């Protein structure tokens, strides 16, 4: 039996950042399924950074996020955590009053936020066709996140405050024993008064086991896939390109493209892959926008995106379930949160006020608790 303060499940983005700012205030000991901590979801993202995305309290977290990843502590990480990558949000339908909704919620939170035309949209990305382009929103702001040195930067800096990542540990039996969590797997059984279940899809399974009531998290499967650009055309500087309805996305990519569907299909949490006709709509979503032609891609892949009900991320202690902490539902979300939600969750694991910082973009406790959920 191995005793720490803090047992994290999950060694993801979620139980990595929880467990980076833990690490600072006690012993943490993360315990990991996969032989790798970013197999499933944190392994499979676009690795975007958008403001204007998702609903309010995401958008806050994200924001709040930014001072984190462009000015980490000394020895972190070696280069910029994230890279410029403006997202152009392009409406193909001819819906200036969605276009208009979308620019002004969007400029109240990033100021930079622009309308473009058509005409300013096609200059940006050539292969539109133009005569299905009505107008854009362009962010200047958005980024693209370095999420294996972000990823490894959290984990290596929990081992660097003599904390445990332990992969091939898949957490088996879990019960509240004396006042403490104890989780037994394979290869050791482990003991802390605060469980952090951060096990991304498999948040409910985790409560499953520990006889917590869960939180209805629902995994969404979501298809992604690279191409190979026409030889004749310099696309690496291109923008984020994202149609108004999210339909699909288009981004650079090491030298290539990377497309999707953007689809959400439900599914149960497993080692999710891409189904062919995830890859096939969206092939035809960008041909049908853009003069590019998509041969057989030469990768796919899909992940788990997880939501609760309200579509906000979780970080709060369950209700009647002493000690037994939930960093649940990243969503589409959990790289472009994940310093605002590592920090916060840690803060509230350790029953401490969330950092000025973090209140200053109107977060809250509240707004994080998984207690807001009504059945
Ligand atoms: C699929 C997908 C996701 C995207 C995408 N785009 C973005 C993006 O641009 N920006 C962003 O921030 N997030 C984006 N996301 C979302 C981002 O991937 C997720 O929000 C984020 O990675 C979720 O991180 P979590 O830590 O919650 O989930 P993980 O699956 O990475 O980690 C959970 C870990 O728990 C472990 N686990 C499960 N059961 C366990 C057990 N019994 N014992 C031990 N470990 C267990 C698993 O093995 C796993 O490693 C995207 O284009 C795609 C195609």
């Amino acid at each position: 039996m191995i005793e720490a303060d803090y047992l994290v499940i999950g060694a993801g983005i979620a139980g990595a950042s929880t467990g980076y700012w833990l690490s600072a205030h006690g012993r943490v000991v993360v315990l990991e399924r996969e032989a790798q901590p970013g197999y499933h979801s944190t392994g499979r993202s676009a690795a975007h950074y958008t403001v204007a995305y998702g609903t309010p309290q995401v958008r806050a977290l994200t924001a709040a996020s930014r001072a984190f990843f462009d000015n980490p502590p000394a020895g972190f990480c070696e280069h910029p955590l994230l890279s410029p990558r403006p997202e152009m949000v392009v409406d193909f339908s001819d819906d200036p009053e969605e276009l208009r909704r979308q620019y002004e919620s969007g400029k109240a939170l990033v100021p930079q936020m622009r309308l473009l035309d058509a005409e300013q949209a096609c200059s940006i990305v050539p292969v539109l066709r133009r005569d299905k382009v009505f107008g854009a929103t362009y962010d200047p702001t958005g980024a693209d996140i370095d999420t294996d040195a972000l990823h490894q930067g959290y984990l290596r800096g929990i081992r660097r405050n003599q904390g445990q990542v332990l992969c091939n540990h898949e957490a088996l039996e879990i019960r509240r024993v004396d006042g403490a969590w104890e989780v037994r797997c394979d290869a050791g059984s482990y003991r802390a008064a605060v469980l952090v279940n951060a096990a991304g899809a498999w948040c409910d399974a985790i409560a499953g086991l520990a006889g917590v009531r869960p939180l209805g998290l629902q995994p969404k499967r979501r298809s992604a896939f690279i191409f190979a650009p026409p030889p004749g055309i310099d696309c690496h500087d291109w923008p984020m390109l994202v149609s108004l309805d999210e339909s699909f996305f288009l981004k650079p990519d090491a030298g290539m493209l990377l497309g999707s569907p953007a689809n959400a299909d439900p599914v149960e949490a497993h080692d999710v892959q891409p189904e062919q006709l995830d890859i096939a709509t969206g092939m035809y979503l960008i041909e049908e926008a853009t003069t590019l032609t998509i041969r057989r891609p030469e990768h796919t892949w899909a992940g788990l995106r997880s939501f609760v009900a309200d579509g906000d991320l979780v970080a709060g202690y369950a209700a009647n379930a002493e000690g037994f902490f939930w960093v649940a539902a990243q969503g589409g979300y959990g790289i472009q949160t994940s310093a605002a939600m590592g920090e916060a969750s840690a803060a509230l694991i350790r029953h401490q006020p969330l950092p000025a910082h973090l209140r200053e973009h109107g977060l809250d406790e509240a707004m994080l608790s998984p207690r807001r959920l009504s059945p």
